[PDB]
């Protein structure tokens, strides 16, 4: 309730115009007036995180901790950035950048090629080239390399946790933040993104996020495909113990599949780092056709 004031980040409440809910604590779309010192007269569309009415002191401490972590990490183009907070005289609001094109999974699926008689009415007004897909991978690797340089371990890197802005910029999110059988809102199992050592030994490192990044690359090249569809938790454990790896998606180069497979090295020390992935993806982007 009574939080201390951080003038670096404090935005007066009368400057924030709460709008439609974006997700559910809970996230709402809002308009911030004079978020920056100049101009005090410009409105910026923002996303506001707040607690729900049924929240406890632990939920408040979690929101505070998340806001505190975002302050420490600092700004990067490929992460959802903290813009402000309302901590005084009312509920805590954590104001962050708004990504109008939703999560990367939704973004990719909406840009899938048009429906056919064997699918047949998916008629997108939006389409992605091969260069655009490698660009998404590069931007996510860049956000992750930055987070890694700030000693941050994501633990849930997946296309659902990557947001897309109006300018098509990839931004890593978290929803700064376990039941293996718990499914996402979309009905998918997060264990399908977890490195075996994180899954079986609860060892979380940058190497285990690199494993998750390999699953994220697979999600990109299948245009929002669902990893291991119809595979329950127990069968997934068995696939990992057998050293099973997902097949190469169609419209994926041998080079990019080799990258996915490298991210999925059984030995964590042998996986590429985010620094190596950013360099390889930088070179690959430049050589990838935008003609198809
Ligand atoms: C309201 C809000 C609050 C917070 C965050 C947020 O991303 N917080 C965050 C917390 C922790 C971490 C890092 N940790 C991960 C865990 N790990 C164990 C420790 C390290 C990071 C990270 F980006 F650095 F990864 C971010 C996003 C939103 C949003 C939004 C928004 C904007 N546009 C749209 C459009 C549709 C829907 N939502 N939306």
């Amino acid at each position: 309730y009574e939080l201390p004031e951080d003038p670096r980040w404090e935005l007066p409440r009368d400057r924030l115009v709460l709008g439609k809910p974006l997700g559910e604590g809970q996230v709402v779309l809002a308009e911030a007036i004079g978020l920056d010192k100049d101009k005090p007269n410009r409105v910026t569309k923002v996303a506001v995180k707040m607690l729900k009415s049924d929240a406890t002191e632990k939920d408040l401490s979690d929101l505070i901790s998340e806001m505190e972590m975002m302050k420490m990490i600092g700004k990067h183009k490929n992460i959802i950035n903290l813009l402000g907070a309302c901590t005084q005289d009312g509920p805590l609001y954590v104001i962050v950048e708004y990504a109008s094109k939703g999560n990367l999974r939704e973004y990719l699926q909406a840009r899938r090629p048009p429906g056919l008689e064997y699918s047949p009415s998916h008629n997108p007004e939006e389409q992605l080239s091969s260069k655009d897909l490698v660009s998404c991978a590069y931007q996510v690797a860049r956000g992750m390399e930055y987070l890694a340089s700030k000693k941050c371990i994501h633990r849930d890197l997946a296309a659902r946790n990557v947001l897309v802005t109006e300018d098509n910029v990839m931004k890593i999110a978290d929803f700064g933040l376990i039941d293996y059988y718990k499914k996402t809102t979309n009905g998918r199992l997060p264990v399908k993104w977890m490195a075996p050592e994180a899954l079986f030994d609860r060892i979380y490192t940058h190497q285990s996020d690199v494993w998750s990044f390999g699953v994220l690359l697979w999600e990109i090249f299948t245009l929002g495909g669902s990893p291991y569809p119809g595979v329950p938790v127990e069968e997934l454990f068995k696939l990992l113990k057998e050293g099973h790896r997902m097949d190469k998606p169609s419209n994926c180069t041998n080079e990019l599949y080799m990258m996915m497979r490298d991210c999925w090295h059984a030995v964590p020390s042998q996986r590429p780092t985010f620094k190596q992935l950013v360099e390889d993806l930088d070179r690959i982007v430049a050589l990838t056709s935008n003609q198809e």
